[PDB]
């Protein structure tokens, strides 16, 4: 609740632009003061979006204190620009470093997988959701560590619904807010990121996405598997079978998949994305 | 099924523009042969877009043969544009015309409503639903007559969904194609559309549309009400009462709204409409 109405380049120093999502740019950033680095999410904003309607979602991303959480440090609104400030990783998302540095191995999965999940049960605790689990959102700094990237956030600065707010029935405005969504389809979406972090994809990849969404509504539908069955463990191959359970009744929490094998195995350490990482210099 | 590969050009020929929506341009035009006049509504496509995804949405809106819907006679892709050609209404929206008239009198309103619920029973006897009921989409020509527009072919060309599909599990796809909604939920839109009609706006227009949204989730949410009480008879006070029910399971179905006595009063007729649309000449 601490949006400054002032200039980020106040407190701030711009460096390098790390790119552009569906909305806003990502900056590289040096605190005056400190000199600490940190990453700098902006968000362009019309006379329509009101910034009171986000002081909730601000509220979750603030109040989070886990090592496995992406850290925010305030947020700043001028000129009808908004500024998310965060903790900066140098090496950025798993999907900037698989892109090049090819398939990712089970171990570094495992690992990848245990931190995630250390921090969605952290937020499953907090009844918090981060609905967007993926390679793109789960961040590595320089010391090999793991952090999920900012959530809840970003889906509401969506000016699209199947119909007029105003004209919504409560029952329909309901569903528009929460989703349907509940905590387990993290779950279900960590499952997916194993296969993606696997095979450089997440399945049917190369098929219209409404056409996926169609299929898994089908009476007899069939979640997803690793591609190459003799490639990976059988632990592995349980991992993905029990996250990709269909029924979100019969899918395991996120604190009874961290009692999983392939997350709970000794040796799984920043080690592993260490060496990573220095494959991509090479 | 019969989405044409050809330049509509070949059929039609464009005479201006009638404006443009939140994706694509409206055209008036000429059937070269028939010499009728149609509506062309374009949209544009990128190589991401695949067509047969909306066969099913075209078999929707093709396979409506009644008087209140208005008329498909065909669709067109052509250089990664797309054309939806249909039953030309000369005097536009609703909201076309009362932005020039102002507000409508009961009596229209009224008119206005048995045509909408006339059309509304048909659909949902189809066992479909429109999903988007309002001023901007009830269409006039020049007979005074009254069709609802187009409907589940605009929301799926909602690029934006609250997370990614690939990730998304089984439940939150589904969630995210049906979007909750029910058949009652035009009732209710017609409802509002009624008080549009009445007031030139739907309630709580001047306020951010996610906190309208929010609002409708309060334990003690109140249904909108007409603002001036002397202004409309008990009828029509009542017809907005038992529309805006808040729970869905004790909404009126269409055909038992075509019952009140609203619109199932004598003397609604397009004469209703004909001054209006003198009244825009004034
Ligand atoms: C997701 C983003 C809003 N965010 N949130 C917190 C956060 C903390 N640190 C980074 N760090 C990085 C590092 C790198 C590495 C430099 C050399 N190339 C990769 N790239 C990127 N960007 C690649 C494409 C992007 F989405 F713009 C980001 N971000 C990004 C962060
Ligand atoms: C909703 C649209 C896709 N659609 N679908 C079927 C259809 C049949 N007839 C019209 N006719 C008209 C008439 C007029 C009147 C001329 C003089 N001004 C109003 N304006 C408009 N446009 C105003 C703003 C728009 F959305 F672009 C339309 N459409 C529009 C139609």
């Amino acid at each position: 609740p601490d949006i400054f109405n002032r200039d980020p380049r106040d407190h701030y120093d711009l460096l390098q632009r790390l790119g552009g999502g569906t909305y806003g740019e990502v900056f590289k950033a040096r605190d005056k003061v400190s000199g600490d680095l940190v990453a700098l999410k902006m968000v362009k904003m019309e006379p329509d979006d009101d910034v009171s309607t986000l002081q909730k979602e601000i509220l979750i991303l603030k109040t989070c204190r886990h090592a496995n959480i992406v850290a925010y440090h305030g947020s700043y609104l001028w000129l009808q620009k908004l500024w998310i400030c965060m903790e900066f990783c140098g090496a950025g998302s798993l999907q900037d470093i698989y892109q090049v540095t090819g398939s990712l191995s089970e171990l570094q999965i495992s690992y990848v997988c245990r931190e995630v999940l250390q921090g969605l049960a952290y937020l499953h605790s907090q009844k918090k959701i981060h609905r967007d689990i993926k390679g793109a959102n789960i961040l590595i700094n320089d010391a090999g560590e793991v952090r999920l990237a900012d959530f809840g956030i970003s889906a509401q600065i969506r000016l699209a619904f199947i119909g007029t707010p105003y004209w919504m029935a409560p029952e329909v405005a309901a569903v528009a807010l929460k989703g349907g969504y509940n905590e387990l389809c993290d779950i279900w979406s960590l499952g997916i990121t194993a296969i993606e972090l696997a095979e450089l994809q997440p399945p049917l990849f190369d098929v219209h996405p409404l056409r996926v969404l169609f299929l898994m509504t089908k009476s007899g539908y069939q979640p997803p598997r690793l591609k190459e069955k003799g490639k990976w463990s059988a632990a592995f191959h349980n991992f993905i079978k029990v996250t990709l359970t269909k029924s979100p009744k019969k899918r395991p929490s996120a604190t009874k998949m961290l009692s999983h094998q392939l997350v709970s195995q000794p040796g799984l350490n920043r080690g592993l994305i260490l060496d990573l990482l220095d494959k991509l210099k090479n």
